[PDB]
């Protein structure tokens, strides 16, 4: 077999995955890895699709939230079900990289998001601890707004609202669901009208209470952050990416999971896999073997440390975990490590569906449509994909 040449068409830039590549090459002298780097996500998915269709598909590539089902449906990804290099990563992490019960990709890292709160604003409203349930969150918000302060603002412009997603995650998680929480909808066993309506109702109730305010529509993430840092804002949705700015600020802040839909222990955080890694089904035997060694390295202590530290993400594998920043210890240890994180990762036309969801959430906040109308619009849109 001698040396084996393989290729990797990477979604990740060199500043995120280059140390992994370097380490792998150093430790596998029999494998020559040729890496090409995507320029941006749109360009990545179209260029990868072309390369997978051509005469020389990349041996290793990424399943992203925008191409995962298109690639899997094509047959271009190798079935890696049962491979030993998957060990250490909880099974719920593979749902987004499965088709027909077979595993076609492996995530090793994740992002998270949660509620960041101004302890002083909360204390003034009589709270020494963050609300556990959404109803308590609404009651807390009303009190904060009473004091000329603003309870909560959120960026509704660029994505489905993180607070809504957290509430949705709880709605499902309280029923015993895990992994791909919206799977009843994806599989046609349920609908947005059945399952999202009740969540929209509770989310709408916070809007009607003034806690999700109309002045929040049109705000960017940066504008929300500016209000928080200025001491004007009780609560914002954010994530580890904002910690440096929050620590620099004058704010005594804490970090809490999203309030539960109904149960005292029903809290979830936002989060999801930072893409998946896949091997080409159209590759030589030796190439496949070498690619499996690369996936194994990625899911190793050395690989995981290198990747998560460069990318600023969290490990999904028990072979490595970083010590979280103190402020994030609860959210990491009691939610992320307990698989209580979720994001709506649509399996079809994710841009189309996010756009519709953004439009509907804004109309709910503005009192223009009911919860059931918003859910019916999502069903109507989904039924056309």
């Amino acid at each position: 077999g001698g040396k084996t040449k393989i290729s990797f068409y990477s979604y990740f830039k060199d500043n995120q995955i280059g140390e992994v590549v370097k380490g792998f090459e150093k430790k596998n002298p029999d494998i020559t890895l040729d890496v090409q780097y995507g320029q941006d996500p749109a360009q990545y998915i179209s260029t990868l699709q072309t390369r997978l269709a051509g005469g020389k598909p990349p041996t290793i590539f990424n399943l992203t939230m925008d191409n995962r089902t298109d690639v899997m449906k094509s047959g271009a990804a190798l079935d890696i079900s049962g491979e030993d290099f998957l060990d250490g990563i909880d099974d719920t992490n593979f749902a987004l990289f499965q088709q027909d019960g077979k595993t076609y990709g492996m995530p090793v890292s994740a992002w998270v998001g949660a509620f960041f709160y101004n302890k002083d604003i909360l204390k003034k409203a009589g709270y020494d601890k963050f609300p556990k349930t959404w109803d308590e969150f609404i009651e807390m918000g009303k009190k904060i707004n009473s004091n000329g302060s603003t309870a909560f603002l959120e960026d509704f412009n660029t994505q489905i609202a993180g607070s809504f997603t957290g509430l949705l995650a709880s709605y499902y998680g309280e029923q015993g669901k895990s992994g791909d929480l919206d799977a009843d909808i994806w599989s046609g066993k349920s609908t947005f009208t059945k399952d999202w309506t009740p969540v929209f109702k509770r989310w709408e109730a916070a809007a009607k209470a003034g806690v999700i305010p109309q002045k929040s529509v049109g705000l960017s993430a940066d504008q929300v952050k500016q209000e928080f840092v200025s001491g004007n804002l009780g609560v914002m949705r954010s994530g580890p990416w904002d910690l440096p700015d929050l620590q620099k600020s004058d704010i005594d802040f804490g970090v809490a999971p999203f309030p539960a839909y109904s149960k005292e222990d029903g809290q979830w955080i936002n989060g999801g896999p930072d893409q998946g890694f896949a091997i080409a089904s159209r590759a030589s035997d030796k190439e496949k073997a070498a690619a499996k060694k690369f996936l194994a390295y990625l899911n190793s202590e050395e690989g995981l440390e290198a990747f998560t530290s460069a990318a600023g993400t969290l490990s999904l594998s028990s072979k490595y975990n970083a010590e979280p920043p103190a402020e994030l210890k609860d959210v990491v240890d009691n939610y992320f490590k307990q698989n209580k994180f979720y994001w709506v990762n649509w399996p079809k036309s994710p841009t189309v569906m996010s756009t519709e969801g953004i439009a509907q959430q804004q109309k709910i906040v503005q009192g223009q449509i009911s919860a059931k109308d918003a859910a019916k619009a999502l069903d109507a849109k989904w039924a056309t994909l």
